[PDB]
């Protein structure tokens, strides 16, 4: 009955699509056209509450989408995703958070920092690094693998729990 509008953002290749599809369909996609942006819905139970997750997997294509606009402005929570084997994608995080702050005109937007691909040994971004950045933003940090499903539910559900904290402060 309660809906949650989630948006997944981050540099190309970090695993935004694989994480979303893992969440909704419980499998790991080998390849997914990096230009495809679409929303995915799933009814789930989180801490005993039935809700519908309405999740926008962004792809960053300059072509107009009225759905995208709607989601960024009405998006209640955002997953900011980098890959632990992609130093540049971690450097790109701040750009994403800053543009979310602008859309919401707020420094307190429900948001979670996600370090994806944590099954890979070629790690270049250590946990303390990402934990210190999330400390600065005042948001949770979760390490995930869309391949093995580690942390995937935790990432999306933690975001819902952040939206709940926000919603109950604002009223
Ligand atoms: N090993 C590993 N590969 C991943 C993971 N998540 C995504 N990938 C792969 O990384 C590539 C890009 O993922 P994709 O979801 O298209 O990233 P996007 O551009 O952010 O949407 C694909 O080849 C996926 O199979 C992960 O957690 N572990
Ligand atoms: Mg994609």
């Amino acid at each position: 009955m309660t809906e949650y509008k989630l948006v997944v953002v981050g540099a190309g290749g970090v695993g935004k699509s694989a994480l979303t599809i893992q969440l909704i369909q419980n499998h790991f996609v080998d390849e997914y056209d990096p230009t495809i942006e679409d929303s995915y819905r799933k009814q789930v139970v989180i801490d005993g509450e039935t809700c519908l997750l309405d999740i926008l997997d962004t792809a960053g294509q300059e072509e107009y989408s009225a759905m995208r606009d709607q989601y960024m402005r009405t998006g209640e929570g955002f997953l900011c995703v980098f890959a632990i084997n992609n130093t540049k994608s971690f450097e790109d995080i701040h750009h994403y958070r800053e543009q979310i702050k602008r859309v919401k005109d707020s420094e307190d937007v429900p948001m979670v920092l996600v370090g994806n691909k944590c099954d890979l040994p070629s790690r270049t971004v250590d946990t303390k690094q990402a934990q210190d950045l999330a400390r600065s933003y005042g948001i949770p940090f979760i390490e995930t693998s869309a391949k093995t499903r580690q942390g995937v539910d935790d990432a999306f559900y933690t975001l819902v729990r952040e939206i709940r904290k926000h919603k109950e402060k604002m009223s």
